[PDB]
C-alpha cells in the first residue's frame, strides 16, 4: 500500500520507440504478486497500453529501467521480446530520485526479534535518523523509541525482505509512504507505529549499481518525473 502527495504531473504525447527486453536492466528486485497482475491485465485485454520509462547507461549497449520493471519481467516470461519504450533526459534537473519510507502499525518486538534472526542489530540510539539521513546506517526505525540499524545495501535487503516476510505471514500493517513527514503525521493519528528511514540513492548510485549487475530492494527508489507519457496503442502480440 502506498501513500504518495498528490503528485501534479502532467501527461505529455511522448511517442515511444520499441527497445529489445534483454537491453533493459533491472535496478530493483521483483515482487512476485506485481509481477502476476501485470501478466493477468496484459494478457486479458492484448492491449500494452503503458511504455516503458528508460535511461541509456553510459558506455554499455543498454538501458536502465526507470519505470517498468513488472512489465518488463513480465513480458520476458510470456516470452515476449520487446517493449515500447519513452527514453528520458534521467540526468536531467527534471528528474529527481526519492525512496519510500515503509511504515507499520503492529508491535515492535516481533519486528525487532525477526530482524535480529535474519543477522541485523537493532540498536536504541537518538542519533538513528540523523545517521540513515547521510546514509551511514542501513536504516533508522522510529517510533515511540529511536533505533540505528547498522549496515548497507545486504542489511537494507534483510529489512525489506523481513517487513515482506512478516507481511506474507500476517503479523504486521505496512504503508509505504512517500514522505516520512506524512509518515509523522499519521503516526501522531495512531494510525502508524513505526517508520524505517533511508537515505534515497542518488542517480550515479543507481547507475553504478546496474553497471555492477546488482539491484536494490522492492522500493527503494521513488523516481519523480516531468512527465507521465500519455497511454499508447500498442498490441501484445507486436511485442513477440
Ligand atoms: N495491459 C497493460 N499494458 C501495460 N501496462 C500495464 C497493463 N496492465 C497493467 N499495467 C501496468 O503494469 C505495471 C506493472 O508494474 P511496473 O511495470 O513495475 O510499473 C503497473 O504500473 C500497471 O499499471
Amino acid at each position: 500500500v502506498e501513500k504518495v502527495p498528490k503528485y501534479d504531473i502532467p501527461t505529455k504525447k511522448v511517442d515511444y520507440v520499441f527497445i529489445e527486453l534483454d537491453k533493459m536492466k533491472p535496478h530493483q528486485q521483483l515482487v512476485q504478486k506485481e509481477l502476476e497482475a501485470f501478466i493477468e491485465s496484459v494478457t486479458g485485454s492484448g492491449i500494452f497500453w503503458k511504455p516503458m520509462l528508460l535511461a541509456k547507461v553510459p558506455g554499455e549497449d543498454m538501458y536502465l529501467i526507470v519505470d517498468g520493471h513488472h512489465r518488463w519481467a513480465g513480458l520476458q516470461k510470456l516470452g515476449a521480446k520487446r517493449a515500447p519504450s519513452v527514453i528520458l533526459d534521467y540526468f536531467s534537473d527534471d528528474v529527481k530520485v526519492y525512496t519510500w519510507y515503509p511504515a507499520f502499525k503492529g508491535d515492535l518486538n516481533e519486528v525487532v526479534e525477526r530482524l535480529k534472526k535474519e543477522g541485523l542489530e537493532v540498536i536504541e540510539d537518538p542519533e538513528a535518523e540523523e545517521k540513515a539521513e547521510r546514509g551511514e546506517i542501513a536504516f533508522a526505525l522510529v517510533g515511540e523509541k529511536s533505533f540505528a540499524i547498522p549496515g548497507g545495501l545486504e542489511e537494507q535487503k534483510k529489512v525489506s525482505k523481513v517487513l515482506d516476510e512478516m507481511s506474507v505471514e500476517g503479523k504486521i500493517e505496512l504503508i509505504y509512504y512517500g514522505l516520512k513527514e506524512d509518515a509523522r503525521e499519521d503516526m501522531a493519528k495512531g494510525e502508524i507505529d513505526y517508520v524505517f528511514i533511508r537515505k534515497a540513492p542518488t542517480k550515479e548510485e543507481v547507475m553504478e549499481l546496474v553497471k555492477r549487475g546488482e539491484v536494490y530492494s522492492p522500493k527503494t527508489t521513488r523516481h519523480v518525473l516531468p512527465f507521465n507519457p500519455d497511454k499508447i496503442d500498442v498490441k501484445l502480440e507486436e511485442l513477440f
